[PDB]
């Protein structure tokens, strides 16, 4: 008798209790069971992200079930939870005869099955004809994904099936579902939870977490931090507990700077932000400005929830646009992998695998992979137009929303991730700026030519796009001079112990000669190595001129 | 001084050609370590030969 095998009713675990109360889901549920109530397509299916909580509403079914808030036709009903495995004779067998018994078994249940909706090779029918009984009451759910591929293949799957939107929260209401948690799950591990160890876990894990689901990876850290709060206290009277140590800490645990995680979120960032990237470099008041001053526009919602962050760039590379961003980043998202590189080179058609594709090796892509590797990103464009219009198009949902289905068809928010253009458009203009325009004039000569290449709903939907423009030796040389400041913080710090000369020779010469105009010091970024790092470690390697010493050139 | 010698002399024989790209990683590997001379083959390569190692402001090359 194969009743319970695989199949195991929760509803007992439900009338037991054993399952898990949440808020909200009737809307579904009252759907997903009306669906379980039609005769003619009966199966309420969720189609997305996994763990979403699924059989979550199939508790919230077995809890309307064993409630019975399962409404009337189907009260009858139940649910046996299958458990989808088994040995092999061969495994669809015993997952077939039960399914006579359960029609058969007469509706005191109905099965859901979660992801695992099989396209088998030998497919046949695996538990179609069974489904296709015009009976036999069940639930399935999958990602879009093998919805995309298996499901829409016959497409009277539907004439079963019935997909429904996997429920993914907003924060707050995932923050209230966690603000019932601090009453509650303050006293799990024997403590209480301020209002700061409260909402900022999502607001965190939203922010600061690449993998997990908004209830999930909030929920997630609290308990994973309580290797100290709930284990040293008792090892003291801590009662109440902090966001930080609850999870910046716990936080810092990834990578670190709790206080760029707390002490100052976006609010002061921005509002010097200005020179801050002056820091990084000075000259181009207008992007220090403009992009700075811009993307300042970027949060705080003035504009659409669904909302990118976008510029082009243009000057000569080696003119630190490059950069630009990895600053930025590192200085809003503190870090530069958050810049991430999209080769308009590279760009004809093929292109939509890159990014991540549905796959037919053909496999996930990368691009936008990386963004759903890295929720949280700055995306660079390798001479944009340079791109053919594969992606340029695509582009327009990245010109959209700031959120990106991938290959597969997976959307994935960039309104809290950046996008930046390159294009050589001004080349000659910055020729022009090499003369010095009136920017607008030139910038005019640019927006016409950059006005080109392009629809201008790629032109409308750029946050906007500026110029780098010339750079005079002021900024080289501080520049320079900032670029003095990196390799000798490398390694006085650590390494080299040293201490440094500089003749107004290589201050000279590095931003006379060392700086190219046009290829920029972007070599001399390199020679700054030859000429000096290569040359004079080479002149201290051997030590007689000793450690800290210094022999310019 | 610390460069040498290298001279492509181009035989091209998917793109066979973006072997030649990938070599300027090689010496950028070596990091101009050496120099490059191309005789009487300058034209349209893919697309453009050279430069994006040397219009990386990077890689002496004798050119002809
Ligand atoms: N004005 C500048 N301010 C800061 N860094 C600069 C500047 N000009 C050049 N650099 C340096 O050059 C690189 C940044 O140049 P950038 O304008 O961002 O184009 P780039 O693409 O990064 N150069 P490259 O990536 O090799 O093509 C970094 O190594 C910077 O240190």
């Amino acid at each position: 008798e194969y009743l319970s095998k695989y199949a195991i009713d929760m509803t007992e675990q439900a009338r037991q209790g054993k399952l898990d109360p949440v808020i909200g889901r009737e809307e579904e549920i009252r759907s997903t069971i009306r669906v379980l109530a039609r005769r003619i397509k009966s199966n309420p299916c969720l189609i997305g992200e996994p763990g979403i909580g699924k059989t979550a509403i199939i508790e919230g079914v077995a809890q309307r079930i064993i409630d019975d808030d399962v409404p009337t036709i189907l009260q009858g009903a139940k649910l046996f939870s299958l458990d989808l495995a088994a040995l092999t004779g061969d495994f669809e067998e015993r997952f077939k005869g039960v399914l006579k018994e359960i029609e058969e078994s007469k509706t005191l249940i109905v099965l859901f099955i979660d992801e695992i909706h099989m396209l088998m090779g030998d497919a046949a029918n695996i538990l179609k004809p069974a489904l296709s009984r015009g009976q036999l009451k069940v639930i399935g759910a999958t990602t879009n994904n093998e919805y995309r591929s298996i499901v829409e293949k016959d497409g009277a799957f539907e004439r079963r099936f019935q997909k429904i939107e996997v429920a993914e929260p907003s924060v707050r209401q995932t923050v209230a579902i966690l603000r019932g948690l601090q009453p509650k799950y303050e006293i799990h591990h024997g403590v209480r939870i301020l209002d700061s160890a409260l909402v900022t876990a999502a607001q965190l894990a939203k922010r600061y977490l690449p993998y997990r689901r908004l209830p999930d990876s909030a929920l997630d850290l609290v308990d994973i931090s309580c290797a100290g709060v709930a284990v040293a206290r008792d090892s003291s009277m801590i009662q109440n507990v902090v966001d930080s140590d609850t999870i910046s800490e716990t936080a810092a645990r990834l990578t670190g700077i709790p206080v760029k995680k707390l002490s100052e979120s976006e609010n002061e960032k921005l509002i010097h932000m200005e020179r801050d990237l002056s820091s990084e470099v000075v000259g181009q008041m207008d992007a220090i400005k403009a992009v700075s001053n811009a993307v300042r526009l970027s949060r705080s919602g003035l504009a659409n929830p669904r909302q990118p962050a976008s510029f082009l760039f243009l000057g000569l590379s080696g003119s630190g646009k490059t950069e630009l961003a990895k600053k930025v980043a590192g200085f809003l998202f503190n870090d530069e992998d958050m810049m991430i590189r999209v080769d308009c080179s590279e760009l004809s058609e093929k292109y939509a695998v890159s990014k991540l594709l549905g796959t037919t090796y053909d496999e996930g892509g990368f691009l936008t992979n990386q963004l759903q590797y890295k929720p949280y990103s700055v995306l660079l464009f390798d001479e944009v137009e340079k791109a053919h219009p594969d992606v340029l198009t695509v582009m327009l949902q990245m010109l959209d929303d700031g959120r990106i289905t991938s290959g597969q068809g997976k959307t994935i928010d960039c309104s809290n991730c950046i996008v930046i253009m390159t294009s050589n458009l001004g080349a000659e203009f910055i020729n022009s700026q090499q003369g010095s325009k009136i920017q607008e004039s030139t910038k005019n000569l640019v927006m016409g030519a950059v006005r080109q290449h392009f629809r201008p709903e790629f032109l409308n939907r750029i946050s906007s796009i500026v110029i780098f423009n010339k750079l005079s030796r002021k900024a080289i040389h501080k520049i320079v001079d900032i670029r003095l400041k990196e390799i000798e913080e490398r390694f006085e710090q650590n390494d080299k112990h040293y201490k440094l000369n500089l003749t107004q020779e290589a201050k000279d010469f590095l931003a006379k000669y060392g700086y190219s105009d046009d290829m920029g010091a972007r070599p001399l970024n390199r020679l700054i190595q030859n000429e000096i790092l290569n040359k004079l470690a080479l002149r201290i390697l051997k030590n007689e001129i000793k450690d800290k010493e210094t022999v310019n050139v």
